[PDB]
């Protein structure tokens, strides 16, 4: 139940596959983002990518492992890791049911109204 | 470019297709759209549909043709029809190209994440 899926829920989700995959840094993160989506034409918000983010740290299931750069004064490079991985994929699985009832949306406006 | 389509986007598109059909009327609105959403979960927002409406009144697009209910004291029946058709069809080719983005992003995020 409910409309569509929302902005941060969607980048919440994809920061968790990427997790997964063992590919998400806080560098190229919204460059990464936005790269993946410009083809389609979706330009992921600033601070969208920002709050995700940490709404996943905050919310346990994140947490932030780093080392610094022997090559630069100060900062580090931010590797993230799974802190509660049973809770990622529960996050997954509701944003599976988001995603279906999304697309089921958007095709029956597509053929009601065209 | 852009994320998804927004509710008002959304609903502003089915009473512009509802008005081409002659089936517009102010009384069964709320209803008629929450009954039309219910199977796939969708609960049309009290204060999004009046929103929608008259932001297509305000703009132009479509003109209230009213009847007195010889039956009940005072209010009246009312009956949606276009008082811009030009700017309505402008309106929904706008829309076509949301929902064909939408559609594409929805299934970008299925088959990426899961």
């Amino acid at each position: 139940t409910g409309f569509l899926v929302k902005q941060r829920a969607f980048l919440k989700l994809y920061m968790i596959t990427m997790t997964e995959q063992e590919r998400l840094y806080g560098l190229k993160l919204l460059e990464v983002l936005r790269s993946e989506f410009k083809e389609i034409g979706f330009k992921p918000n600033h601070t969208e990518v920002y709050r995700s983010l940490h709404e996943l740290l905050d919310d346990g299931i994140l947490k932030q492992i780093k080392v610094k750069k022997e090559g630069a004064k100060l900062q580090e490079v931010v590797l993230y890791q799974f802190k509660d991985y049973e809770a990622a994929k529960l996050y997954k699985k509701q944003l599976k049911v988001e995603l279906d009832r999304s697309k089921k949306l958007i095709e029956k406006a597509l053929s009601d109204n065209f």
